């Protein structure tokens, strides 16, 4: 089997992509937001405090035929960005892009933070990082594509996002048509539960391209591109009147500005991100100083290769027996 679903950006700055996914019988859509640095697929439910719903479109386990309650498990979890959710577990058909699993966990939230509520696009997560980070108890549960991955036609899914435009998520295939080129593979490390890999380097704009190891993880839930404090600094030196702010809480630059690309090494190939993907916009409406997508992982413990990064390439997660990452340019 395979699967082929368009994800669209949630706004004008690509802050997330939203993809629809079908829970449930009857089919009841929901807008989830695929995040290979997670393993929880959870949503907005008829469970929700009713305070803590503005817009969001809800899954009602009653209201499906195919719903069971998984009797006793709870689910709990903080993201990176300090939002978080729980609840409680049902199972449920869950279908994306047209390859269905059966016996699915799908979380309910009884309890999301501001930042989850305050976004009426976002309707819960479908988490593609490794199931060994699942945070049900006291039975921990499968991802959807842990669970896909036998009837998958190749134990694979592709992540090809859009700049400012929609993109596709793809289970059990390649695109030979989505991209340029060949295909690079990298090694990963499933040691933290994440799609972990080693970049081989970096260059700024024109510039000479620097030979370094930086160890992180491909997290399509993350908008920015986290990168060591020695890294950033580089780039953004290149780019006048640019500047850490403590205030805003990264680096910041003038909207006047015309950014540098950035290039990142996936072993002897380069993928180039435009300087225009780097640009987040006023930090208020109305600002002239402009929010940089590439900020410092100092403090967050990981470098994270998020979408600024990813929307750059064509991206294959590898789930055979040894997984792998391939990046290709698009
Ligand atoms: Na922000």
């Amino acid at each position: 089997s395979t699967g082929s679903a368009t994800t669209t950006p949630i706004d004008s700055l690509d802050d997330a992509y939203i993809t629809p996914v079908q829970i449930g019988t009857p089919a009841q859509t929901l807008n989830l937001d695929f995040d290979t640095g997670s393993s929880d697929l959870w949503v907005f439910s008829s469970e929700t405090t009713a305070s803590e719903v503005d817009g969001q479109t809800i899954y009602t386990p009653s209201k499906s035929t195919t719903a069971k309650l998984l009797s006793g498990a709870t689910w709990s979890i903080s993201y990176g960005d300090g939002s978080s959710s729980s609840g409680d577990v049902y199972t449920d058909t869950v279908s994306v892009g047209g390859l269905t699993v059966t016996g699915q966990a799908v979380e309910s939230a009884k309890k999301v933070s501001s930042s989850f509520t305050e976004d009426s696009t976002i309707d819960g997560l479908l988490g593609l990082a490794f199931s060994t980070l699942n945070t049900v108890s006291p039975t921990q549960q499968k991802t959807f594509f842990d669970n896909a991955k036998a009837s998958l036609d190749s134990p694979v899914f592709t992540a090809d996002l859009g700049y400012h435009a929609p993109g596709t998520y793809n289970f059990g295939f390649i695109d030979t048509t989505a991209y340029t080129g060949s295909i690079t593979y990298t090694a990963v490390s499933t040691k933290q539960g994440f799609w972990e890999w080693t970049s081989t380097g970096y260059a700024v704009g024109s510039g000479t391209f620097k030979s370094t190891s930086i160890d992180g993880i491909a997290d399509t839930g993350t908008t920015l591109l986290y990168l060591p404090a020695t890294v950033v600094s580089a780039y953004w030196a290149q780019v006048s009147g640019a500047k850490s702010s403590s205030s805003v809480g990264g680096y910041v630059f003038p909207c006047s500005a015309t950014l540098p690309s950035f290039t990142f090494g996936v072993g002897s190939a380069r993928i180039v991100i435009p300087g225009d993907y780097i640009d987040f916009g006023p930090i208020s409406t109305g600002s002239s100083s402009c929010f940089g997508g590439i900020q410092s992982s100092a403090g967050i413990g990981i470098n994270i290769f998020g979408d600024v990064a990813l929307k750059a390439a064509f991206v294959v997660f590898n789930g055979a027996t040894t997984p792998t990452l391939g990046f290709a340019s698009k």
